[PDB]
């Protein structure tokens, strides 16, 4: 792909692989999770990065804190599918990368995901408000003025997401990382947390349904020799309220919701 | 990518992405073994298929029975790798699928697979030889003069698999299929294998060692509410080991291999 002729954003285009899609013919959504990460590192290698010089040094990185993806259409196996990505500062508050997904064909929007990242070390896991020496260092590469790709006043990507309750409707126990799971850094890939979230959802619903709408927060990293339990509830169109915890203990690591149409 | 110029067999370029590579960003043999997946089947279509007329009519599929890969260099991430396919006629055994891997910038070869096919009915899933009406329908997209991917007398993909005797030196226990483990048919991926044969060699020999051979026997299928049991012990600068996919509960056996690795 490229930057944009203002360098302020980045466009990528993917054709839809064979083993991408799932019993529909058409993406899975953690394809297309996988690569709005893809583009997301392409924009930052673009520009010189994604921590910047003064991150380094003080061992801080961006880490994700929530996920907010809608699909319209997936695209399906062989199509061309173009993704429009950039980044804007939230204050101190940290950073979000936004995303459009468009037809290669047609021009029209398939789907649309933003993401919130907070600053935090790497070391003692502690977060911590974006100072302006970081903040100079990457405004220069985005938009001055708001561009949103969810800009609804009150809209589903900024909505509060409440605790399950014990006992779950439904339950996936023992799930484990296996080396596929990781990034080149050895640390859990943030889409294996959508897969596992996924897996609570019984099979009929993701037989007559399709997935529209799913939020995650991301509260706890899970560990390479961690075992997580996924747990969901319906709370309604069918929509779920979701768990991710250690299978020990009970510590929370993810918790979410998804919105399903009917075929 | 496209079939060359006489049309017997197929390229396709492939730019290493960042999820796809591991600790020392290479591509994974997983990313490898899904790229070789993923240009066999672009090769299938490419000339209207990768079932049959005929096969369709009486419910047959090429299943994987061995899968062979060498891999020299491991392309970097934003690399760009040339893959190059073909099949051959195996007479009434099945079929042979190779494949070439090659630097973009280079033109060297950094890897090389091979793999068996057989006959099976989709439903029964009883094995069966090659018969000439099928024969015919694909022979024509095929080199008719052999071409090896592993020509040599004495390769290692053609040597017999031993069964791992118990007790295994390493094991990693409780494995299960999740959704993106699945294909579009809801069947687990054939490089899915590849990953559980991996996940019982200990960390140190992954962190100090790079895989430069694989060779894996599909005997049976794992279906999406199995569970399986990965079992390791070395044979043997390069080290061995003897691999056993089997059913955590009955104990039968889904896969059997070998893997040589190299020291970093
Ligand atoms: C514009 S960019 O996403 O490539 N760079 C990052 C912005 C947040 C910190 C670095
Ligand atoms: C050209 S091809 O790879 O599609 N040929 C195949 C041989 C086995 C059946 C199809």
């Amino acid at each position: 792909g490229s930057l944009t002729e203002d360098g302020l954003s980045y466009k990528e285009k993917f054709v839809v692989r064979s083993y991408e899609v799932g019993s529909n013919k058409t993406a899975t959504v953690e394809t297309i999770a996988n690569l709005l990460q893809e583009v997301g590192c392409n924009h930052a290698q673009s520009v010189g990065f994604a921590t910047t010089t003064t991150m380094r040094k003080l061992h801080l990185i961006w880490v994700t804190a929530r996920m907010h993806i809608e699909i319209y259409k997936y695209p399906a196996w062989g199509d061309v599918v173009e993704i429009e990505t950039w980044c804007q500062s939230e204050g101190r508050i940290g950073t979000r990368r936004d995303w459009i997904l468009k037809d290669s064909v047609t021009g029209e929007v398939t789907g649309r995901a933003t993401s919130k990242w907070v600053m935090m070390n790497q070391d003692t896991r502690r977060l911590q408000k974006v100072s302006d020496d970081v903040r100079d260092e990457y405004l220069v590469f985005c938009p001055q003025e708001p561009r949103l790709a969810f800009p609804e006043e009150n809209n589903r990507s900024l909505k509060k997401i409440p605790k399950l309750e014990d006992p779950a409707q439904y339950s996936m126990i023992g799930l484990k990382p296996r080396r596929a799971d990781l990034d080149m850094n050895q640390h859990v890939n943030n889409v294996t947390y959508i897969g596992w979230v996924l897996e609570s959802i019984p099979q009929e619903i993701v037989d007559t349904h399709e997935l529209q709408v799913i939020t995650l927060d991301y509260r706890r990293e899970c560990q390479q020799d961690d075992v997580v339990d996924s747990l969901t509830t319906t709370t309604s169109d069918s929509q779920f309220l979701h768990l991710l915890r250690l299978s020990g203990d009970g510590q929370e690591i993810n918790r979410g919701t998804t919105l399903w149409r009917k075929k």
